[PDB]
């Protein structure tokens, strides 16, 4: 599976005024990516904006990804939903598709056992098809309480190709990293990618790739050399770009970010996600005018 | 809105051995109810196993119970997704269908800031067309913290009729009470049914009043003509049962049990729910078989 | 369970009063135990959560309970808080409310560090071993202690031999009925005052709180009401219990109750120890005005 | 105040605090300690922590601990006094107390238990600074135990309180490690979760300060030597090494495992904790003697 190995930005979906989604703003995010020099493209995941689409949507979404992007870069598709017959359902979609992996989020909402969990994924794995499974790791959001033991159960059922691990507990990276030193170890948290790798992380997935993706490229490279202060630098400069994201609404100020670099035309997210407060439009403004300059 | 005072069941949904609408055993369900003397139906809320449905599963569920119970008793609408704009179409389907009111949990999965929280409301009352709405506050499984602030603003919204409180903050239920001395306010954990009454809850909405909900009627009249030693010995029984549902599943429990009671062909919830454990097939029966003797 | 049948009721969780100095105010202590006495109240819980045991040494500790068994032995039932992090403090602690004559000794789950249930449950054995006859009480509040028993923890804890008791400051009703389904004689004390007609309800036998030092007839009266199965005035008096906690939460709970106490002319000085500040001067008039209304009636 | 603290910079030790088989202070197994941690190299000892089971001890005995070990220490390493206590009162105390022995520093848990508001901790801290005499303050932050979680704004606040030197940031959240780093470029930043140092230095913690250091603080050191260097591989391996040793501390239980360990190198001569901490079980010491071994 270490062909999965990498920095992939989890891809955004765009809309237009009405929710609709807005197909052309779509292939031409998926070109920017390209251009920027990414990896491969992690699609409709939490960033994509997964669970306020239909499967329809969800699907059409894929559909255009892989006519855009296959065999030009790695292309992984998050089928995830709190239903194991859905996440079939998107899973044989991402197969159809030509992707070369699928990923689900643990199932989420309603409590499930350990047991139920593993039952979801082999579920999901059979109608894959032969496409290797992403876990997706995000206890944040998910409520979704997983132990180091069950952790291994997962990365180890078969199909099981790599983890995206959404989690800040760099304990449990290493600790992962020496029970499986082939895994493709995603690094989730975006403000953390540098310490993550030392921790053990190979490459990451992350929503603000989108906009600034050669930064953490940048800062692959400077540890691989072990130039510390360019690594330290660049994750500074990144996370001076977090702090702001956050202050505005992470996916929205994303966005709104490449709505100024003519890449999406309508920066809006689905509701209920409102609008980004006019009074950050200058800073955000100014944040797409610098990362255009320095690409 | 005070006609929406009463003990409402929160309507399982029966599938069929394929996972999907069972409509027959739909239908027997809604009128066991019916009969046990209940005075509504909550339709498609989390016992419902709205989440794991799709939007026109939903709208077939509200239609198949509106054709057997509309004018024998209430009936609340639970439209709630993620996304607003599926909400309303839900809201709208709920109107067309003759229900009584509609009901919306917090957004969950996507942190929201409370004014979007709020936004989202009034977007489903609007779709609503005259359908008073209930808040359904849920904060075990929506992550939503919601302040006590936060729910006077949400519960003096236009159109806003009710509130299901599904919370065993008893403080909180009687700073409610205290503060909307007219708010038709139900109780949402079984489990504490008497006391949220006391608290200040005037009716209740809950799972497992399917299979057992003239006892909750009883604890009603009992605390009404002052026989607490009633209302306590009543609100044991059901704990007794509770215990049970909870270490065998509560959905899949009750189902079970109501297979047994001859009103549910295949007990079965859906995926990523497991079946019940074998080892609990003898105790699930004879609870059946007592509760039969009690009416 | 029935040889601590008697420890059933009202007990109020004994403030312990400070001058300016931060050092014990025993003639005001004397005075609020007497205050509560001319109350009605069943009980006092002496050096718990409310009487700031934790900013205290074990010196202090013994002075107030010492004062209070003087003032109180044989009049009303005294359950000495002696718990501590350390097992051997609370020993100390343990054996010394048994010299001054208490009815009964309890212990929080010891905190800060993670302990196990099996270095919990030798805790509480230990402490009834010092207690020397004294039954025990044991006492749950998981929002400070962070301690997140089980119900099979606490049956076992409220089974150990010598316990007579649970302080159950839980908000979890259903645990509530499940512990008294289990424990149909159990002594249960009712922790947070806010749903205290809910708490019987469910199970409760009584309670110990903080605001029973200003209000403790109030609790008393919901009990009666809920005995001879009169839910509306249960009702009101946990209303009026609410209004008044709603207050005390915005003014913070230990020093406006203090307050409340010296402008009824029983605590001299109304602090509590650093870190605990003052009470902000904009809530003086409400907590007066308070004062005069529970004085009135 | 950063730049005057500058000297705090460094790896130290958390101390052990020897119990002899009545659960009384083992002074003699205690002076061994800090001379077995003295000759690791070790840049420090912060003395009378968590991992010093202060939360057991009474004042007085806490400030024998701290007698004892300004006896040995001063002079030869860097002296941190943890002197944190819920009570401020008491905190003056040993602050005082601290600052007559001739400590370099002294430091102070979040008060825990009761809420406490915001401006309350900040007070808190000034009246230990007052009492403390020119000794620089160390914030020791740790969610974990104290149950207190302040802002990143609370945060910033806290450590330019006057006085305030250092953070003790026993945190896993490596995003506030560089955030607080970027607002505060000239503050001594000790990383508090052993396991995750090599990272936590990385982000920008520029020393850091432990419990099991006092079994293996040399391991600790070479890794600051090898991000200096730019040598990325070998802080790796050497952090796994200490996750390989922290995997097992966890599962005996952390301070007496630890203090079994030194039973075991003859540092500790009743490897026990106070009530009520229980013995290590019994299941668990051909490990633990093995490892000791490994480590000797
Ligand atoms: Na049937």
């Amino acid at each position: 599976a270490t062909n999965l190995r990498g920095v992939m930005a989890a891809l955004l979906t765009p809309f237009d005024q009405q929710q609709a989604l807005d197909k052309a703003s779509l292939r031409r995010l998926v070109q920017f990516n390209i251009q920027q020099g990414i990896d491969g493209l992690y699609v409709g995941g939490s960033t994509g904006e997964a669970f306020v689409q239909s499967l329809s949507e969800r699907e059409q979404v894929l559909e255009i990804v892989a006519e855009e992007a296959k065999g030009k870069i790695k292309l992984i598709a998050h089928v995830g939903c709190v239903s194991t017959a859905e996440s079939q359902q998107l899973a044989a979609s991402a197969k159809r598709y030509g992707f070369d992996a699928v990923s689900a989020v643990t199932p989420f909402y309603y409590p499930f056992s350990f047991e139920e969990h593993c039952d979801h994924y082999r579920a999901i794995i059979d109608s894959a098809d032969g496409l290797p499974m992403v876990v997706y790791n995000i206890p944040a959001l998910s409520g979704v309480k997983l132990t180091l033991d069950q952790i291994n159960t997962l990365v180890t059922l078969p199909g099981v190709g790599a983890l995206k691990q959404t989690s800040g507990d760099l304990y449990q990276m290493e600790q992962i990293r020496r029970e499986h030193p082939d895994l493709v170890l995603y690094n989730g948290y975006d403000e953390i990618f540098a310490s993550g790798l030392l921790a053990g992380a190979d490459g990451g997935i992350g929503s603000t790739y989108n906009i600034m993706g050669w930064r953490y490229q940048g800062i692959v490279k400077a540890l691989k050399e072990g130039d510390i202060q360019t690594a330290q630098k660049l994750q500074t400069e990144c996370n001076k770009v977090i702090d702001l994201l956050i202050k505005t609404g992470v996916f929205r100020g994303l966005k709104t970010v490449l709505h100024y670099m003519d890449v999406v035309s309508v920066p809006l997210c689905r509701k209920p996600f409102g609008p980004v407060d006019e009074k950050y439009l200058p800073e955000l403004k100014a944040l797409a005018q610098q990362l255009m300059q320095e690409r």
